[PDB]
């Protein structure tokens, strides 16, 4: 658009590719996302406009939804840099864990706030988490899967991430909960810990069989109605649950104590976003500046 001087195109998401514009005129510098045809949901415009409503600390301010030239593009206010980027130049020394506390924290409460207003995310993920030079982060792209639906594949082609899934969703639930989110923020929280992806799984039932692998074959004692989810196959290999303090050393128990919450295999005993902000984990939380080579 003539609107803005395009400064570049910076990522591509489950629900669009994300661009770093210029507004030629105001000089405001924004992330534009342009969403991917046949007639555009009128039912999804209102529901993503409902969101320009939101405003809280720790969610990616969503300036404009454009329906113009029968063309949907969101406008959000930009952030320099995501959570992937910096954990992989973080990679070498690791990010502090008195910021990682910090991140979880705030993402909690981002988290919380959308939940209160019964907005999901769905798609979780270190890339639509951004973060600044004075130490906030915050969440991007809530709301598209409730309000589109969910694609399959890109016009790109990209590899789309099944890393963060809860198993839920991967076990063919049609009516996914908050707790998902929850689920997602785990793995995150674990993958900053660690500098190594939770749960990398290469197709849906590897990633299903890596949590297996990890957290123990599901069974009706510790998910009831497990055996009974849509895609559940009595010829699931029934893997031993591992200890929490294998899976991400050396965070320490309050750590493992909340990691272990957020990764409950019911949705209904996973930890909430609000309750999780009570854990102890969080009693000597501060909000400490990230060194951002940007
Ligand atoms: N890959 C990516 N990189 C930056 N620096 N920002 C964003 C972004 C994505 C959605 C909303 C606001 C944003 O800054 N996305």
């Amino acid at each position: 658009m003539e609107n803005f001087q395009k400064v570049e195109k910076i990522g591509e998401g489950t629900y669009g590719v994300v661009y770093k514009a210029r507004n030629k005129l105001t000089g405001e510098v924004v992330a534009l996302k342009k969403i991917r045809t046949e007639g555009v949901p009128s039912t999804a415009i209102r529901e993503i406009s409902l969101l320009k409503e939101l405003n809280h600390p720790n969610i990616v301010k969503l300036l404009d939804v454009i329906h113009t030239e029968n063309k949907l593009y969101l406008v959000f206010e930009f952030l320099h840099q995501d959570l992937k980027k910096f954990m992989d130049a973080s990679a070498l020394t690791g990010i502090p864990l008195p910021l990682i506390k910090s991140y979880l924290f705030q993402l909690l409460q981002g988290l919380a706030f959308c939940h209160s207003h019964r907005v999901l995310h769905r798609d979780l993920k270190p890339q639509n988490l951004l973060i600044n030079t004075e130490g906030a982060i915050k969440l991007a792209d809530f709301g598209l899967a409730r309000a589109f639906g969910v694609p399959v594949r890109t016009y790109t082609h990209e590899v789309v991430t099944l890393w963060y899934r809860a198993p839920e969703i991967l076990l063919g639930c049609k009516y996914y909960s908050t707790a998902v989110d929850i689920w997602s923020l785990g793995c995150i929280f674990a993958e900053m810990v660690t500098r190594r992806a939770l749960f990398p799984g290469d197709s849906e039932i590897d990633q299903l069989f890596r949590i297996f692998r990890t957290l123990g074959t599901p069974d009706e004692v510790v998910w009831p109605g497990v055996t009974s989810m849509p895609d559940y196959k009595p010829s699931f290999p029934k893997w031993a649950r591992q200890d929490f303090s294998k899976v991400v050393p050396p965070l320490d128990e309050d750590g493992r104590s909340l990691l272990s919450q957020m990764l409950h295999y019911d949705p209904n005993k996973r930890i909430s976003a609000k309750a999780a902000l009570a854990h102890p984990f969080f009693q000597d939380v501060t909000k400490p500046v990230p060194h951002l080579r940007l």
